[PDB]
C-alpha cells in the first residue's frame, strides 16, 4: 500500500512505503487520533524474531544480505539466545543501531545529522563511578569547547530487569528547582522533584537560580550515587541582547549541551535503559520553552516590562513581541560565544530537505508534526505546511518511567 | 475505553467518553497516524436519521417519549415512501448548531449555541440564492458588530439537482496570473478568479478585488452576481506606530464566511450552507498575508522596518510577523469591526473544552488546527492534549463544483 504526503506550499507530493515496515502501535485507532497525546524482561520467544529483523536490516544495509557472514551471525545469535536467553551486539551493529534509532526518531527535527554520531560503547561499565567517568568523557568530547559534536554513550543492556543501569537525571546537565514555603519556585520548576531526591540523597544545594544539578547514577540495579560534574566541563552561555543592554541584567544564562539521559534505546529487541545522547540546541528550545513556558522560568512579563510594552491588553501582542526579542537574545549570545546552535528557520528548512531525501532513498520518514513544528512562528517555517506520517520503526528511542517510581532500594 | 487528556501546563486531567459515540473514521490506524493530513440508500438513511432524532429528543428531555416515537415512525414512513425526509425547523436549528459544536478544527466553538440559522430550503433559483446571501452578509456584518450565522439551502436529492456556492468564501479577493509570471492579488483564488472570467465577469485586475458570487441552484449552471459593495465591509490596515505601513496598501474584509462545505444532519446532505462568525487575528495577519503562497508580504514589511535580512538567525521574519499582526488587530479594533486575538481565542477554547468535558463528556479537537500559526506555546492550547474524532451532525469538505458539474 502506498501513502501520499503533500506540501501545501510547494504542491510537492511524496509517496511513503516505509510505513509498511512499521510494527509498533501508535495509540490511534480508525476511530480516534491521539496525535497530540504526549505519551499514549522479554522472553526467548519474542526475542529472536526481533533480533532476526534487526540483523536482516543491518546486513542489508552493508549489502551482505544472504551472505555466509549474514547466515552465520543469525545462527550465532539464535544459539546465544537459547543458551543465555539474551545476546551481545557486535560493535558495528551497536553503532548502526544507535544511528538508526536517531534516524527513526519522529519527534527530532535535527535528523539530517543522523549519520554523524559518535557512539561511545560503555557496555563494559559495572559501577556508578564507572558511569560517572564515561559521562564526563562524553560531555568533554561533545562540548568540544563550543564546537558541539553529536554523541551517545551506551551502558549495559537490561538483563532480568533487576540489574538495570539508569541515569536518574532527565538530562546530564540541567538546573535545579526548589519549591519555597511561600509557594513560589526558585530555579527550574521542571526539575523540582529530582532536585528533592538529590538533596535527600545528600546533595548540598547552593539554592541559586541556576545551579547545575549533580548526576545521580544507578549501576547494575544498585542504589544510585551522587557525583558532581567538573565545573570546568560545563559550558554555559550568559544571555544578552544585541540592542537591549538591560537584557544582560536579567541575569539569564543556559548550558550549551542538550543531553537527554532518561530514554530507553531499543536495538534488535535488546533494551539499553541508560543511553544519554546529545547534539546541539535549536534556539526555540531555550528561548520559547525553557524561558517562556508558564511552568518553566516564565520570563515573559519581566522582559515585557523592561521593553515597556502595553501589557494592558493581550491584543497588543506584548507577549509575542517579548518572545521574539528573547529568542533573538539566545541565538545572539550563543553565536557570539561560538557555541553551536541553530535557529528554527534553518533547522526546519534542513529537515524538509532531509525528509525529501529520505522518501527517495528510503521510501519514507516517520515524523511527528506536533513536535516538528517550532513553538513560535509556526507557519513561517516550511514544516507547518508539510503533511507528515507518524509511525514507529526500530531501532528506536522510547520513554520509560522515572526510576524513583520503580526502583527497589537496598 | 475511557480516554484521558492532560494539560501539561496546569496538570488538569479530563476523561473523555464522548468519543465512544464516534461513528466515522479518522484516517489513522494502530500503525500510522495521519493527524497532519489536510484531508484524510433508504437502508443507509434511517439509521442515520434515527441516530439524529434520538440525540435530539434526548437533548430536549423527551427521550423515549410518545412524541419521540411518533416522529421516529413518521420519518421512517417518509423515508420508505419518499426515499428521504424533511427536518422540522427545530431539528434543523439543533443540527446546524451541533455541526458547529462538533467542528474539531474550530477554535471558537465556545460560541456554538449562539448561531442565527436562516432556513433557505424554499429557495429554487440562483437569484433567490443571491438574495438570501445578501441578507446573510448584511445580518452577520451588522455594521461591524459581527453576529454568527448560517444559511441552509435545499438538501441533495439525486445528486443531479444540488445547490452549490462555487466561491470558497462569500467574500474573497481575486487572483490573476501576470506576464511577469508572478501573481496579482490572492494566489489562492487564481483558478476560481478565472472561471468567473471564463463565465463573463469583468475583472478589474486589482490586488484586492472582491470576487463575484457564482451560484448554482437545482443543478443548473452557476450564475454571477456582484455583492452590493455597500454590504462588503472592509478594513484598511495601518500600524499603530509605523506610519509607513499604510503605504503597503493592504486591507482585508471583515466577514469570514466559508461557503464550500457540506452540512450533514441526520443523514441529509446540505451541499450549499455558507456560514460566518468573525476573524481571529492570525488568520489574516499570519496566514493570508504571510503564507508564501498567499500575499507573501514579509519582506516588503521587513525592508520598510530596515532590519538585517542577511541572516535568518536575526529572526527578522519573526519580528516582521509580529508587527503585521499588531497592525491587523489594530486596524479592525480601530474601525470597530469584531476580531479576536489568538491569546483571547485560545483561552476561551480551553474554557469551552472544560465546559464540554463536564457537560457532554468530551470535545473533539484537532490540535494541528487549533494551535495558532504563531506563538504556539505561549497560548494555552499548545499544552493541552486533545482527542480528535468525528461526530455528526458535521461540516464536511466536498469536491469543487467545476470538477463535477455537467454543464
Ligand atoms: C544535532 C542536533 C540536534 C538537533 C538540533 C535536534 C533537535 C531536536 C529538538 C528541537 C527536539 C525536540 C526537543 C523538545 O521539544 O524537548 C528533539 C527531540 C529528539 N531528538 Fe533531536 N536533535 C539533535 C540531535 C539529536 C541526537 C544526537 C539524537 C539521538 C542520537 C536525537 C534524538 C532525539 C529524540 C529521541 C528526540 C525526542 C525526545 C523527547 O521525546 O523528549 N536528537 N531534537
Ligand atoms: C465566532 C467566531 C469564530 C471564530 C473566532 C472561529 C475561528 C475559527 C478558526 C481560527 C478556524 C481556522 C480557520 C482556518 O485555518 O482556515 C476555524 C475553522 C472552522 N470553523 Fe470556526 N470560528 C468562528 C465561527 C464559526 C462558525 C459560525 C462556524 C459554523 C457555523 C464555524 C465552523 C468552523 C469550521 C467547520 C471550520 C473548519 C473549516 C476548514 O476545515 O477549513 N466557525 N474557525
Ligand atoms: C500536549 C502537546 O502534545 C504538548 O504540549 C507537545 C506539543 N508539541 C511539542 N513539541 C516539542 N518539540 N516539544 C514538546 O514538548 C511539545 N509538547
Ligand atoms: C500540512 C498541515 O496539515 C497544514 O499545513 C495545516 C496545519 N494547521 C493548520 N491550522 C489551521 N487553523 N489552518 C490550516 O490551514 C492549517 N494547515
Ligand atoms: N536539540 C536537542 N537534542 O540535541 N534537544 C534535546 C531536548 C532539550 C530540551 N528541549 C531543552 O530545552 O533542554
Ligand atoms: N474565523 C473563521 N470563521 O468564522 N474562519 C473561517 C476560514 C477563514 C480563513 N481562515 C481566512 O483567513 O479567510
Ligand atoms: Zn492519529
Amino acid at each position: 500500500r502506498f501513502l501520499k504526503v503533500k506540501n501545501w506550499e510547494t504542491d510537492v507530493v511524496l509517496t511513503d512505503t516505509l510505513h509498511l515496515k512499521s510494527t509498533l502501535e501508535t495509540g490511534c485507532t480508525e476511530h480516534i487520533c491521539m496525535g497530540s497525546i504526549m505519551l499514549p524482561v522479554r522472553t526467548k520467544d519474542q526475542l529472536f524474531p526481533l533480533a532476526k529483523e534487526f540483523l536482516d536490516q543491518y546486513y542489508s544495509s552493508i549489502k551482505r544480505f544472504g551472505s555466509k557472514a549474514h547466515m552465520d551471525r543469525l545462527e550465532e545469535v539464535n544459539k546465544e539466545i537459547e543458551s543465555t536467553s539474551t545476546y551481545q551486539l557486535k560493535d558495528t551493529e551497536l553503532i548502526y543501531g544507535a544511528k538508526h534509532a536517531w534516524r527513526n526518531a519522529s519527534r527530532c527535527v535535527g535528523r539530517i545529522q543522523w549519520s554523524k554520531l559518535q557512539v561511545f560503547d560503555a557496555r563494559d561499565c559495572t559501577t556508578a563511578h564507572g558511569m560517572f567517568n564515561y559521562i564526563c568523557n562524553h560531555v568533554k568530547y561533545a562540548t568540544n569547547k563550543g564546537n558541539l559534536r553529536s554523541a551517545i554513550t551506551i551502558f549495559p543492556q537490561r538483563t532480568d530487569g533487576k540489574h538495570d543501569f539508569r541515569v536518574w537525571n532527565s538530562q546530564l546537565i540541567r538546573y535545579a528547582g526548589y519549591k519555597q514555603p511561600d509557594g513560589s519556585t526558585l530555579g527550574d520548576p521542571a526539575n523540582v522533584q529530582f532536585t528533592e531526591i538529590c538533596i535527600q540523597q545528600g546533595w548540598k544545594a547552593p539554592r541559586g537560580r541556576f545551579d547545575v544539578l549533580p548526576l545521580l547514577l544507578q549501576a547494575n540495579g544498585n542504589d544510585p550515587e551522587l557525583f558532581q560534574i567538573p565545573p570546568e566541563l560545563v559550558l554555559e552561555v550568559p544571555i544578552r541582547h544585541p540592542k537591549f543592554d538591560w537584557f544582560k541584567d536579567l541575569g539569564l544564562k543556559w548550558y550549551g549541551l542538550p543531553a537527554v539521559s532518561n530514554m530507553l534505546l531499543e536495538i534488535g529487541g535488546l533494551e539499553f535503559s541508560a543511553c544519554p545522547f546529545s547534539g546541539w540546541y535549536m534556539g526555540t528550545e531555550i528561548g520559547v520553552r525553557d524561558y517562556c513556558d508558564n511552568s518553566r522560568y516564565n520570563i515573559l512579563e519581566e522582559v515585557a516590562k523592561k521593553m515597556d510594552l502595553d501589557m494592558r491588553k493581550t491584543s497588543s501582542l506584548w507577549k509575542d513581541q517579548a518572545l521574539v526579542e528573547i529568542n533573538i537574545a539566545v541565538l545572539y549570545s550563543f553565536q557570539s560565544d561560538k557555541v553551536t546552535i541553530v535557529d528554527h528557520h534553518s533547522a526546519t528548512e534542513s529537515f524538509i530537505k532531509h525528509m525529501e531525501n529520505e522518501y527517495r532513498c528510503r521510501g519514507g520518514c516517520p515524523a511527528d508534526w506536533v513536535w516538528i513544528v517550532p513553538p513560535m512562528s509556526g507557519s513561517i517555517t516550511p514544516v507547518f505546511h508539510q503533511e507528515m506520517l507518524n509511525y514507529r520503526l526500530t531501532p528506536s528511542f522510547e520513554y520509560q518511567p522515572d526510576p524513583w517510581n520503580t526502583h527497589v532500594w537496598k
